[PDB]
């Protein structure tokens, strides 16, 4: 499932979790605020922690392709919730005028 920014936004107000797989670097750059930063290695290697399972997580990157490129793995990795991606990532975010955070 691919959720527009208006649509997570939503869900986010009811405790699903928003979820960037980029890098550290890349984040600090630029993010949505209330994104918790995983980054996609890392969540290969060891899983997706406790603390960032919900009944619904939303992945995004920074334009849709990482998470449409990993979509099986993002799938297993945060099984069994309710997964979504976000629609062209924080670029995505950007595009529907929706704050993010600049170093
Ligand atoms: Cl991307
Ligand atoms: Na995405």
């Amino acid at each position: 499932t691919t959720i527009s920014p208006h649509d997570a936004q939503e869900l986010i107000a009811r405790g699903a979790k928003l979820i960037d797989i980029r890098d550290a670097d890349e984040y600090l750059r630029e993010h949505i605020p209330e994104a918790d930063l995983a980054p996609l290695s890392v969540l290969e290697q060891s899983g997706l922690p406790a603390k960032l399972r919900h009944e619904q997580i939303i992945f995004h990157d920074q334009a849709g392709k990482r998470t449409s490129n990993n979509a099986d793995k993002l799938a297993a990795i945060a099984a069994p919730a309710e997964i979504f991606l976000l629609e062209d990532g924080i670029d995505g975010w950007k595009k529907a005028g929706l704050p993010v955070a600049v170093n």
